[PDB]
């Protein structure tokens, strides 16, 4: 089980891949049932890069709302790629979900998502949303964003990457509540997060692990 997580915690890929979504590996979804009530209406899953363990846990958030999510890899330059679902269906309230590994440990704990800083993410996702509505003629934009790799707030949730994201993320004109870790991060095959307490057990909807940054 903690072999299961630990394989697939969302920090430290060895190899960076951000570069170039056409050169990126496929994923396939297998959508699940168990999954309850959301209170998102439509939700887009960013893949930020080509890692294997990021691939699988972008399938798997899709899979545990199927109907309503859509995939999509984003890289570097700006070029996206749906891999999964129906863009045009997205509506009502939205959540985008970020997949990618978190890097470059500091005091606040990690500084980089997929290769990104917080503001460079925050420029490269609001430039992600001017192309999307354009191309698939879609005029939504999030409500939530959250942050799907490990460790990246500090430990007392009070500074780190989550909070210059939420507050590059609204410079770049996109003011959205975040939710983030502080802790390592891994998904299951349910799509359910799981993360690493204080004794070291994954465990499941530790408060203490996540905070959730608004707009009071
Ligand atoms: O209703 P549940 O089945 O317990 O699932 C919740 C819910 O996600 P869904 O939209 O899939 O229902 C949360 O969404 P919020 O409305 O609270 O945002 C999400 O939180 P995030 O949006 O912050 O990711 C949370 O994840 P977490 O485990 O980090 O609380 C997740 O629970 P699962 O991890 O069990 O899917
Ligand atoms: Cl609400």
């Amino acid at each position: 089980e903690n072999l299961y997580f630990q394989s697939n915690a969302l920090a430290d890929g060895k190899i960076l891949h951000n570069q170039n979504v056409n050169s990126w590996g496929p994923i396939t979804v297998t959508p699940t049932t168990d999954g309850g009530e959301t209170r998102f209406d439509g939700q887009i899953i960013v893949q930020m890069e080509n890692d294997p363990v990021v691939a699988k846990a972008a399938a798997n958030l899709a899979g545990k709302h199927a109907e309503s999510s859509v995939v999509v890899q984003l890289d570097s330059d700006g070029n996206y790629r749906v891999v999964y679902g129906d863009p045009s269906k997205l509506d009502g309230k939205l959540r985008w979900q970020l997949v990618g590994h978190g890097r470059d440990h500091s005091e606040t704990n990690n500084t980089r998502l997929s290769g990104y800083s917080a503001d460079e993410l925050a420029v490269k996702l609001a430039k992600f949303q001017q192309s999307f509505n354009q191309a698939e003629n879609i005029n939504n934009k999030p409500d939530h964003i959250s942050i799907v790799g490990s460790s990246l707030v500090s430990d007392d949730k009070q500074k780190g990457f989550g909070h210059q994201f939420i507050n590059a993320m609204d410079a770049n004109g996109l003011r959205v509540d975040v939710s983030v870790r502080s802790s390592e991060l891994a998904v299951d095959e349910a799509g359910r997060k799981h993360t690493k307490d204080a004794n070291g057990d994954w465990v499941q909807k530790a408060e203490n692990n996540k905070v959730s940054l608004s707009w009071d």
